[PDB]
């Protein structure tokens, strides 16, 4: 029993309508209303919503929903945890009719970010994912989830034991001049979550979404450009993931990585100390300030 | 040890001239009759049989034979069915030679539909499939078994723990404005059995046949429209098998859905409110009165 | 840890000059003669020998070589069938040596046919098999081992529970109107021992190689027919293996089975009351009058 | 848990300058100088280093670095190499950062050899593999890991325990009219250790370096011969791998063996007599006068 | 009879030692000194050289040298452009080995532009490409030639009149507000020669060399970063051969397009107003002063 | 119309015995002896033969035989020659069956070397080529023809003008420190003739035999080694056709090259300076002591 992807997120924000502009013209996601008072969704393929929006926000994460198969890993996985001496609650019908999910329970991460292990997504079949702007192509999700997250710990240690525990395998793949960066993956996408010891305001650091097509991450990033949006970190190509990328500012603070090309996820570890190329650092005060060329 | 497919099914009928005309012209499956007083087989490929017609009848399912794949795994399996408390009995050598296999078990689901576990069926190599009418193509057989069937079930809890024991896997896929719907497979077809808590008079609700070729499924579906036959279901595409089929009546008041490109089983749960498009109600009293579109 | 392969098998012989001629003109192998009094030697491929030639002999089977991985599978199996109450013996360097093997094990099957159980074959990469006559092609062997057979057996139940405890798999496949008959596979080679209940003046009923060419099957079978050789059992298909093959006498009056063709191994059980098309009866005699078509 | 490369290898010199024009113009090898007083390194793809020249030396091997995938099966390795009576020392930050590995354990096998096991290379995908002189293509690295060597062992019995509770697999694969030598593999290269009851006045008998390119390994030939350095055994082909390889002289005295288009690696134990072709003594005095043709 | 790549281009230089140092690091070709006074060599590939560097130049374009497959071609294309009035020149034994070709014509395209027709390339295949900086991969050349440029034309119909004379084809593709470019193939490169009307002071406004590896372009377009190399138009991507480039400044003056992942040519003439992203204009004075996005 | 591949060769020889030893134990070519008195066959494939060996001889050749598609273009061809000024012979039936060809004409090169065009070769599928010695493969004809050979000219220019109307495409490939030697290619063997102007006191300096396999080349070159046979030029590969070679003296004074591994023919001319390993010169004296390394 674990862990097989990262199935949702759900953020709170300060500024819905900023919120909905930035999403689709910029990224290209999906805006789904579905009139409620307090929130709205985004997609990025055939599920009825890869993220939550809540507003009368703090421009941070809210939670992390990760998926397992089915009933039989979420029993396991439970039983685990409670075994290992995490506290977890087992969610009521009503709780798990608000994720749009068969199975929920909720927990926090070692670093205080709230954690959901859920079964079942909704999957909108009927309901073709319909992109907020013109996209030549589509997002990289199926098995490898929505994206990754890079979120804060305050022990390292202690959340590699939490991770590995949820099914997740991975350690630390850089050290960069010394900053120790580690990476762990639960499915063929390159990682699904990472973390070091730096201290961070906000829950969220980044969050990745990966492109089918390289035209769409250079539109993307023409679009920051022309719109005068941060730009945190230049484009480059990642050494553990051999993905093309660049890092811009959200209306949030917390910053996106538009994507490009990632590789699949390998069970040997190694480490590097730079990238590939680029990720230069622009625009300063969102937490990633290293040297990566 | 597991059930790794549906090998054959037993009916009785009131109409075993009608059915005879049905399952050819209709369908196109083969008649093979032994000579014997009381029943006459149907084929679909180079088992000896796939479906054995009983007649004086009660237009109605007689028994769902489960296949596994040899005598270590039937004999695991027994074990593990009187282990968990259920009632089986091992068949001797006549009872087993009345279905042309090798071994032979007898027991009941939690619903009451008499249900049999075997070893071994009887292919005549020698007797290729000759189907009833001129076919394009054949049926979708192999390893994904004979088809799938939605059957009665009293108790879905108790249905699905069954099941499970007996290798297969899934749960609820459809919850339809509420009504929900469980689909387990024990091998790549989407799903072998099916079920929910709806009443039903008749143990089958239908029987899903798989062509190999569109081009078979639509005169079939012209078939039922030229000679007057109720469709229940209007042609429709399948959010979890994602095939095309449509449901029609047969003479027994059941219904046979007739299908082509079904998707492999997965085993990661997910479940949709609606099909892709398509299967509107058209006759109704058929126990499927279900909002699909 | 389970038996990988058919890997040699030795038969002694009253007539040592008419088998070097049958073997080279009649079937294509190579005689590998070593200069040794008493025996010579039959090459298909690398191996330094598949069939090991005894004379001042009695016209049949010797032994059958059963290859395991290695020497960590050799002790499992070893000690697996003493806990069983087998009586094996392993052999000293001399007699591994005699055979060129790395590893010896002897041992007797139930029904009495001698059976060795080795790791680590002699193969002389340096010396490319060289047919005793030309060929279109080769003989398939590599991981399927260098035939199959049938052998005497005086309770199949015994036998079967011998071969299973070995790593073998397979059952009852044919019910020929009623005898029936045993197969069993260790790798893809759809068997590589098969038996049934029939009495037997020989522990060897039949020895099949396999052609890789149709080419070399066809003058095979007319080698037979232009040199007046008996063939037991005419060209045709078996609905197990699927491969066209015929049956001759060899001049020890035990029969080949020139073949072409052969399928896949499956694990799954299923049974035939009959071949695909020939195999019919011509010269009686030889131990295998059944009706197959 | 197990090995799954030869990560790295440590050497040591007497004349470093001599062992830099050696690696890259006879050999193509990169040579990275990183201002250290007492050693360079040689590369062969994206690790930092594949080998380690240490000087002030004695003209043997230091040190092989055998890496596994990660933490946990570098603690389990460990644990199980306790259990088994073996000794070993974990090391600190210190002297893991000099292998520049994240985690570093030290032991000795049977025959004295120094042996290490770590997990976490460092892999400078900015710095791509530059050839010491003009290549056609590269190395064959990646999940075969560096290459292969002979290593002096003084009791081959305890070896393969000490290998085998690595996580390697094999046995005797050649008998020479006579000698027995050993080959052992942790991954899909025919071998990565090799050895047999010899006596050797150094550690290390020879190292294998693999080409994707014929044309390289022919050209690496030529400039053996060209500059007149001594060929102890001809080209040739090995029954086990059946790579194209011959043997020369290196500066420290034990042979390199350069080679191209090695087979993968097979669990079946197998055993030959003489090699394909070649790999005739030239030069005598390497402890490889054997006879292999 | 028709061009089918260009083969090789002749520069002039007043900086050759900058040039050294500049194509060697900033794009990884290939320097090759023969020791002759007036000119030096680079390499992409097998061949001699792709790029002849003469000097005591004018910092401009000196010829482009255009292949065809053979003597047949070279002179039917001699006598197709005599008799469509051009004037040719058949060059003697010294001239075409001064270019290190079997046979060569000298002419001028209708813009002035020096103009070499050849056939039989200096191929060295003993001595493998050997790049300048270390490479991930390589250049794209072969069949596709060694890459394309941009011209002066003062009469775009004339131009396009003689490089289809040629075996060249196409035509208008860029239709940027109105300033309309021409660009035509002879392989499978998606343009090989371009123009347009637009006044220029010297022949040559770009030369585009193609990476096989994207993480090549990105650590050259670091490289112009770093030294502060004036970069003309931004990284993006082009409507017509969707590659991936940016344009910077030669010590000439005239701009280099490093570029990854051009598309194949195609007969069929379409047109486009923009590009798909980027190449927006940083350093002006180059001669592209267009607007692409 | 034009000729397809170099069908057979026809040679004589002084000792007709030790050219049978040769051609299979070091070769591996097939002796057929038809009974005639002066003269025997060699086979290499399923044609009849390859070689016909006269005795009472001169050593050296005595014809190349150069297959055209049918009679239609048997016809044009010889109208081709006759219009062109060549001289030839159309033969009769007698003289068509010596060769066992459906039809054949007669003429000379312009170097002098008989030469002869036929359709309609005789193949003997019911005769599998059967190797002279042990092969692990077999060799390289089909679409190829037999191999290639160099052979005398006095005038190069004349000689590729006969070739040019045969259809053949090629020339100058090497220009060696200057010697020119062309070579040219009727089908995909990169070469079936070659020519230069050197001195020849006979008219074939070599042929070249393709294996499949390169443990063949590696037996064979052993072979010649073991037996003190004149290696002329040692193991080495081929700038143009990327083959690797070696030369060895035949019975008849006149080179044998065996091979492996050569390219597809080219119609794009280039030429080289030498190989791109080897080709050494050691015994001399056999008309091709080039410097190519
Ligand atoms: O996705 C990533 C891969 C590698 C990284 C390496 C260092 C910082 C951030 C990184 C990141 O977001
Ligand atoms: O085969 C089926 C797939 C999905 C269904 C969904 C809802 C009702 C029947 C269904 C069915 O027969
Ligand atoms: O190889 C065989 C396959 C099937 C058989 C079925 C019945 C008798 C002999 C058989 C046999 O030798
Ligand atoms: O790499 C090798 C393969 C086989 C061998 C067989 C005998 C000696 C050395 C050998 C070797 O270095
Ligand atoms: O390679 C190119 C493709 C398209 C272009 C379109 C407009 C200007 C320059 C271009 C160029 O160098
Ligand atoms: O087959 C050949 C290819 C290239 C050659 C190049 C120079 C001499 C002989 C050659 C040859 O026999
Ligand atoms: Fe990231
Ligand atoms: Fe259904
Ligand atoms: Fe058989
Ligand atoms: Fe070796
Ligand atoms: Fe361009
Ligand atoms: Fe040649
Ligand atoms: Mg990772
Ligand atoms: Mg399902
Ligand atoms: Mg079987
Ligand atoms: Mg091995
Ligand atoms: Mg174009
Ligand atoms: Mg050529």
């Amino acid at each position: 029993a674990a862990v097989i992807e990262l199935g949702y997120m759900g953020i709170s924000v300060k500024d819905p309508d900023a919120w909905k502009s930035f999403a689709t013209d910029m990224l290209g996601l999906q805006v789904l209303d579905e009139g409620e008072k307090d929130r709205f969704y985004l997609r990025m393929d055939y599920w009825h919503h890869r993220i939550v929006v809540h507003h009368n926000g703090q421009d941070d994460l809210e939670y992390l929903g990760w998926r397992v198969a089915g009933k039989p890993e979420f029993e396991a996985l439970g039983q685990k945890l409670i075994d290992a001496g995490y506290k977890i609650r087992i969610c009521d019908k009503v709780e798990a009719q608000e994720r749009m999910v068969l199975g929920l329970m909720k927990t926090e991460d070692p670093g205080g970010n709230p954690t959901e292990i859920f079964w079942g997504p909704r999957i909108d079949m009927s309901n073709p994912f319909h992109p907020g702007r013109p996209l030549h192509g589509k997002f990289v999700t199926g098995d490898q989830g929505l994206g990754h997250c890079i979120v804060r710990q305050t022990d390292v240690a202690e959340a590699h034991k939490f991770y590995s525990l949820l099914g997740f395998r991975g350690d630390v793949e850089y050290r960069i001049p010394t900053a120790e960066l580690s990476f762990m993956h639960c499915n063929a996408r390159d990682h699904s979550i990472a973390f070091g010891a730096m201290p961070a305001a906000k829950r969220l650091n980044h969050l990745m979404l990966e492109y089918t097509h390289m035209e769409d991450l250079g539109y993307t990033h023409q679009q920051f450009v022309k719109n005068e949006i941060d730009i945190a970190l230049q484009l480059g190509i990642h050494a553990n993931d051999k993905a093309l990328t660049f890092y811009g500012a959200t209306p949030s603070g917390w910053l996106i990585e538009p994507g490009w090309r990632g590789a699949t996820a390998i069970d040997e570890a190694e480490y590097y100390v730079g990238d590939i190329f680029g990720h230069g650092v622009e625009a300063t005060g969102y937490g990633l300030d290293v040297k990566l060329s």
